[PDB]
């Protein structure tokens, strides 16, 4: 019964956590649309010099940066620290800017920092139903530092880092340190919350600013937005770009992929469905008309989606979008490492003339212009 | 608790949809046996010149044709139309006849047509619990044409094609057509339902009647019934044939396999269980005695199964069948791409003489005739 | 230097072994063309009631049966004897007829027998350059019975079975039998050679005349010639069928795949090349004009190819075929498990109209007519 | 015997092909070093408005672009033309610039075009010894247009395109065009050679100037030179980036990977070796002192390597590089999809202090200083 | 031509390197038998307190320890030092004893040390023809310390360690050490050779004397000789154990597998052949009568094989062994990760009684006794 949805809604963030250095806004995971899709979303904003403290979660996250630029560090287990300075050593620092997609592995700690003047804004698809999460479907975030406010409040009906749950004496014995250091490790009077502000700026070792050439240095980010990455293009209607496991191989293990589409003013992304994955659309710019149809032939969504709105398009449901006067830009997260979609102009080319005539009571003259007259692709300029 | 079944029943079709060109009969997916197995079944009949209109579903189906012959066309996404005629072009048309098994990929559109004089009869295993279905366990069928009656009525407590959910104006703009054509695409006064009748006959391009040598032309059908395909044979007891991923490689992605067994008059398919898959038996001809035993040692099915009846044999439960006076023929769908079974005569050969004596309080004289005296295989002539 | 060949020849068999119940005609493996492809061919003929005695070779061979019908039996190591008669038992018997392709695994013993009236004619591609062959490019055939004449005598500069190299005494000890029997296993004064006649007939356990549901019963044959198997078709030019590892899974481990093409009177299989494999054409029926071009633009072969003839088309060389008065039919063996080709009409479609213009000094309109006119597939009807 | 080389030389190009819109300079594939590595190199130059005409080769080539920017277009067999203009349509256009690496698949046609003012300089590693090449180690380049001079003439002891080997008549029939057009496809009196100038400019469909979301749109390029891509870094010595199949998945099927290292003034990339691959260094900027040692402890190479020079370091031979007055930058191509190296400082850490003592007659304290002092990574700042 | 050998010889070591703490005896890699198999062998001996100094080679070697016990230590690139003492730290120490097989990866440094009183004797199969070796068939051994005599001098027509090819100055800079230490790393006047004696004893961190839970700690050894490991057994004839990639996963990447067979007084390992691999027998104890037959039915080897002797049995050649007065024990190395054999008693069972009759002119009853009498397994007790 989870996906027997009679109506679908254009959802915006329910909860908000203001922090010293930024802001986290979450969608409620209990919305029926998001339960069908088996995911929840989170919008994070890091202000200038904002440092999102190190954390991890038991499921993968696919994040698209829609504004600003910064650095992300992951702490891979037992991998060497290949960045060193004759003194501090640490692992590889990766740089991102807008249009990039980042992928966080299950259980791997990560931290991000805002490198520019403007605030970094990023929306994250928390894939809680992924086969790699062996707990349950509730969103969870384990923090290694600070005293964080609850990000997904609905999982309950301020908290602590995983280090505050241990005593300063066992932490002193455990990390061979003095009890004064051990005491600060459990963040006793920290009110900054999970995204702090680094005064003066942060300085880490980086060119742009053991060995292991294999797993310890795996690519975990790729740009999806830049115009030249288009896989489909019609200069009068728009462009589509696909990011999947053939581009970013780690996605084969996390089960996610994504598309970035851009529709020009009045451009149609004609009737289509995803064959093997649920999708989650997040509009990054503009507005336009979207119509989703289920198996009974009923439109379960029929209206305008606009910037800041989220819309779930379940597997096999037929979608169709059209950019408005300002055009429409959005990212589509899909829950498959290699999600494939299909569009109806293409299904008509593939079917014999006569089963098309007999199916829609069309003449050969009409089947022939359906089949060969366009605008072969999915992007239509009307 | 889903598979803690105290009794199992020989099930026959609950619902029926009569159509112009044929008939669909479905088993209720809520029967407790079918819920344990995570599947439901459907029996489709296409009368002479019957055309099952194009549709797709979010899970794979494994179909065995038990009568007649026809053609099946699939519409694979972005693959070239390799059948062309100097004018109509379309994809590869595949031919089937009785004894064949067809496999429908998740989300891929397909249509079938009756090519002979007699009606085509086919029973389909709708694998709704497959990892590829990301919606929910309800059976769903999305139709690209016509106005279809509800095939699995129980999912609710006549419908439309996915194209009727869009307006004729957006369909005209979308497929670059005139509104008159766009109007027929949404099947406004079609009462023929999902299996129509093609008057005079259908004519598609076919010998018997881009490139892509890889994925676009993948084998999606294999005969399982013909006598010569037997993998096991005893001329006095019967034959067994296995169809799995080593024969049809696409099955590795859809998680199904099947066997076809034929028992001669009084032939026994002695005590056996499936190690890693639930099974669903559908009797195609004859009748015979079947006894299923659970882990408590109780017979949860003990009677005669006969043509038209369905029986679920859960994983690890011990089955044993015997053909009657007319013999017994059936197909067994299993929910694993390479399902393996094991029979007890073979387990006795594998166990040391003395753990067999100590286990059943047998003498060496008795263990030795158990171990070496037969009729080595699973088919016994009594 | 082996594929730096400025001329290519249409080859016929060189040697001939006459047997009691058949004939074998081989192609010399020292021909430059055959050495480039790293393969050699052998045409076997089994007369009525002809039994080709059990044998194995250290490389895989792909065989197309061009006339007759028969049975083949393999002897897989350690697999159970699933065919039994309550008195003999043996492994699965497979049946074949014209149009079927058969794959014989490295080191697996096999025997064939003619079941029809007419002789079985089969041409076999021995892939001596295969990674599975750890000996050397010389064709080797190890016989388990009889006294065979060497089929490929070139790679030597009569013999016995492998059991004749053992004394009758040791063989009697080894198989726990008497000396009369151990002596007959050496084939002492057997002058029938490798293919014998079975007077009366051969009768084995078959429907049409332990486990393994997996590996011991793997599919080793598949029909490629039948019209309905066509993957590409134009009713005015001909058809092409592809047999690769997506159809027959064993092929992935053996490195072979094939095509069967049929061209009708004056049908053109327009200019094309194989991206990743060398191929060997064998004409099974008809006559046509074949052309092969190398990297210097030189037609290394330009003439008629008729039935019985063999032509090697090396990897990446551009071939084109045209059907004669009565059409042209041929099987193409390729040395890759999933061999892909490309045809030039199709690459013109893939390239921007302006690099085509600048490449061949063509006008916008002439480029326009090549890209979009025609005949979209590789089969052209002139 | 091919890698039993007691001397190694820094190599420069031997031959030169002058074209209308560019230049090609090749390294003779008969040099002993190049023969050990089973590869040969080619430096291509496209002047402004230079179009390298469509061509394919039977092996993969990895290309690093060291100057300029341009567009590349591949022609994948059977894939749809997803870029379209309502009048041309063609496959995806990819853009590149300095620092990018590009992989050209076996048998896939490609063309490039210069989009900047300055010339594009690219050095290409032709991996003729690749398992995908079923012809022989001779470099082959099959052109679809023009009259090319042989780029690698050594492996022969001007030519035409592959279409010139066909008559204008058959080509007119084959592609359903007139003789005027069929004649121009042969490139009859074209003296421009393989790289032509496009007067005015080339204009194709691009954003920045059916499906497949999968295979037809696979990533074939990736930036390796940019500072931010560093995998190893020491701000006082230099950086190293690795490009392998965990970053670009196509590489797993082609057997290639690469590194880009930058050493600053006197920076040492301390003694190391590749465990599983031969490599080819090409200096892109600067000068440094390179040392290579074989299994006898003999420095087979010990001198300066400067820009434009090529040095082969065979598998397992220990190399060490030191940056000159102005540093040293170079790309290292390796013949494994995931090539791993090891550096000696790191193996000292892995070995017990006492086998190090007994191995080099060192005292506990000197062993102690080697294991734990320094500079932990491979880049040493002296 | 390399495996077209009409005679096979039982081989003994040719060369001998005397060291301070051990001995190495090699087999000449130029023997025709060894060249057919593409391997060469080396018998190493470490006397009490013998340390074989750290070394690597570009191919994998499989080693069976036939006497003594010791410790081996590998140095995996970039892996953490998980054994530590609060003062040294190093990678995991593995212990071995007689009957164990060890696999040394391509390019991975290793050292061994004798921990018992008696000498460790180990015979190593160097697989120079391995796909992982990108240099050439000449055995290479790169030493990180000492001055070694060449173990395989045939493949050359004393030396130093790889660090001696570097000056003491650069080595001092590279590893941030003084010149006294950089100088001792070159091994200047070390006359002990590759295996030294450790006076007093060697003491490393071991229980019995970062992460990686995965790759850095992979299993590289496994006991094959112990009676309880038998895979086949007949108490009146002997036993056979198989070690392949289903037991030790690393082997799948190295192409090697092995067997250990023990025949008791007059036990026969009846006629058999390897389907997919060449093998090298080394007798570890006893004496027996070995027979090898080629494809012409000629016994290329027919005589006694005794302890210390080596015999190459090429792929598909039929071998048979019989134990002497005191039995016969031997290890068989095979050049496939999962090598399969077949024995003739078993193929008689797989074949129909009537093709056996016609094949060897046997009567129904004699065929009957071969198929079902005996001794079902490969070990026959006469
Ligand atoms: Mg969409
Ligand atoms: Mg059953
Ligand atoms: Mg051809
Ligand atoms: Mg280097
Ligand atoms: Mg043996």
């Amino acid at each position: 019964n989870e996906c027997q949805l009679n109506n679908l809604n254009a959802l915006e963030p329910d909860h908000r956590v203001e922090s010293e250095g930024g802001l986290i806004e979450t969608w409620n995971s209990q919305h029926p649309e998001l339960q069908c899709a088996g995911v929840t979303v989170s919008k994070r904003t890091l202000n200038r010099n904002g440092l999102h403290l190190p954390s991890y979660s038991p499921y993968p996250q696919m994040i698209i940066v829609v504004q600003g630029k910064g650095a992300i560090g992951f702490a891979f287990p037992g991998c060497p620290e290949t960045f060193e300075k004759p003194q501090d050593s640490h692992q590889k620092i990766r740089h991102f800017n807008e249009g990039d997609v980042l992928v966080i592995p299950p259980g791997v700690p990560y931290w991000t920092y805002n490198t520019g003047d403007e605030p970094v804004v990023a929306i994250s698809l928390l894939d809680t139903s992924n086969f790699n999460n062996q707990l349950d479907q509730n969103p969870r975030v384990f923090y290694l530092a600070g005293n964080p406010d609850i990000e997904h409040p609905e999982t309950m009906q301020e908290g602590g880092s995983v280090l505050s749950g241990f005593s300063k004496h066992f932490l002193a014995q455990s990390f061979n340190t003095n009890e004064d250091t051990a005491e600060k490790l459990r963040s006793p009077d920290d009110e900054r919350k999970q995204i702090v502000t680094v005064e003066g700026g942060l300085s880490v070792i980086s060119p742009k600013w053991g060995v292991e050439e294999n797993i310890c240095t795996m690519k975990l980010h790729e740009n999806i937005a830049r115009p030249s990455r288009a896989d489909f293009y019609n200069p009068k209607a728009g462009r589509i770009s696909t990011l999947n496991s053939l581009t970013l191989p780690a996605l084969r293990q996390f089960g996610l992929s994504a598309q970035y589409v851009v529709l020009y003013r009045n451009g149609i992304y004609s009737p289509h469905w995803n064959l093997n994955a649920n999708s989650v659309i997040y509009v990054t710019r503009g507005k336009g008309r979207v119509r989703v149809v289920n198996c009974q032939g009923n439109a379960v969504f029929d209206g305008e989606l606009r910037r800041g709105q989220l819309l779930v398009v379940p597997q096999n449901f037929v979608v169709a979008e059209q950019g408005g006067e300002q055009g429409l830009e959005y990212v589509v997260f899909k829950t498959h490492h290699n999600a494939v979609s299909s569009y109806i102009k293409d299904v008509f080319r593939a079917i014999p003339s006569e089963v098309l005539s007999n199916s829609y009571n069309l003449g050969q003259s009409q089947v022939r212009q359906l089949k060969y007259q366009g605008n072969s692709g999915p992007l239509v300029n009307p």
